[PDB]
């Protein structure tokens, strides 16, 4: 698979496990389009989003409801959900790592992008 | 004012300078309708976006324009930009600090919030 | 002032208050001397640690102590503390901002560095 | 082995590789004694630092030379290294994961710990 999620918990310093993860890719009219979904394993981890095949040169957005996460845990949250947006280029053959690392007011996230 | 946003360059060690800030506020046929925008100053901070009349209660976006920031430096960003979704003002006013650090690959954001 | 710390609470979303700050400089015997100590006020801020005149050339440890913070809102956090280590004013005097996030299991440090 | 090191480069969104890293453990007199060292991978990971037997409660220091990485990328770095100091407990079995995310100006650490 080309596209991981990962995502750590920095209050317990675990992986989030169990975290909803929705992707979508931009459409030619500019509206967002379902592309694939999942829940963080317990690693914190999501494999299989997609095939190389099916994922083709584009922009993308990864949706992490970091909100119903933080309210499972009884903390108070900011934010409604952590959004990441890239584009996909073929520059050669490529894995993309999407990694988050979630506090109840505040997020990190990083691509790690390796051939 | 009760929105200010802080914007920080980690390869650098400065502030952000001229990074362009778009918010935007959910209405209540569930689409994003602009708000206020502006461009970080010298210090990397953006002040006098909104009033305490203004800023009601409801689900705000701010978006940081990050690509345009790095490409304008020679370098090639992953993200499109960064987005900071939050409800605002659901238990009283409160006054918001919305703080960006930036890396070519990666960024964090934080809320400072203050009654 | 050139030395300023500065403090965030990744998990309140506020101001890190009352955090004990100890500074320390690298000697000729290469052993750490005591510098400058404080603790952050109600901003999280801390000033006045040194001057201009005072903070020569030189490798300085700022130690900020995370453990007691934590362990004083009933948090039994992972790190001893937070350990920023640098050279400072070797290009000629700055004005430098350390600045810290804290979580738990997690901290972020940036330094803003301005002539 | 119940202690491993990740390391990443939020500038290139990759791997941190050929990264060296010293790991210390308290002595009773409070100086630092060198316990195990290597240099991260391909992947950025550090593997076999320790086993089970050797690695028992107390205080250790990770020591990232984050200086050298920079020099290296002809990238000019504010830390001397990046410094990690934690109490390993018997609180249950355990393993522990010390990543870090390296900019030149900034840099994050958590602690993911796994049953």
């Amino acid at each position: 698979c080309p596209l991981m999620v990962k995502v750590l918990d920095a209050v317990r310093g675990s992986p989030a496990i169990n975290v909803a993860v929705h992707v979508f890719r931009k459409a030619a009219d500019d509206t967002w389009e379902p592309f694939a979904s999942g829940k963080t394993s317990e690693s914190g981890e999501l494999h299989g989003l997609t095939t190389e095949e099916e994922f083709v040169e584009g922009i993308y957005k990864v949706e992490i409801d970091t909100k119903s996460y933080w309210k499972a845990l009884g903390i108070s949250p900011f934010h409604e959900h952590a959004e990441v947006v890239f584009t996909a280029n073929d520059s050669g053959p490529r894995r993309y790592t999407i990694a988050a690392l979630l506090s109840p007011c505040s997020y990190s996230t990083t691509a790690v992008v390796t051939n």
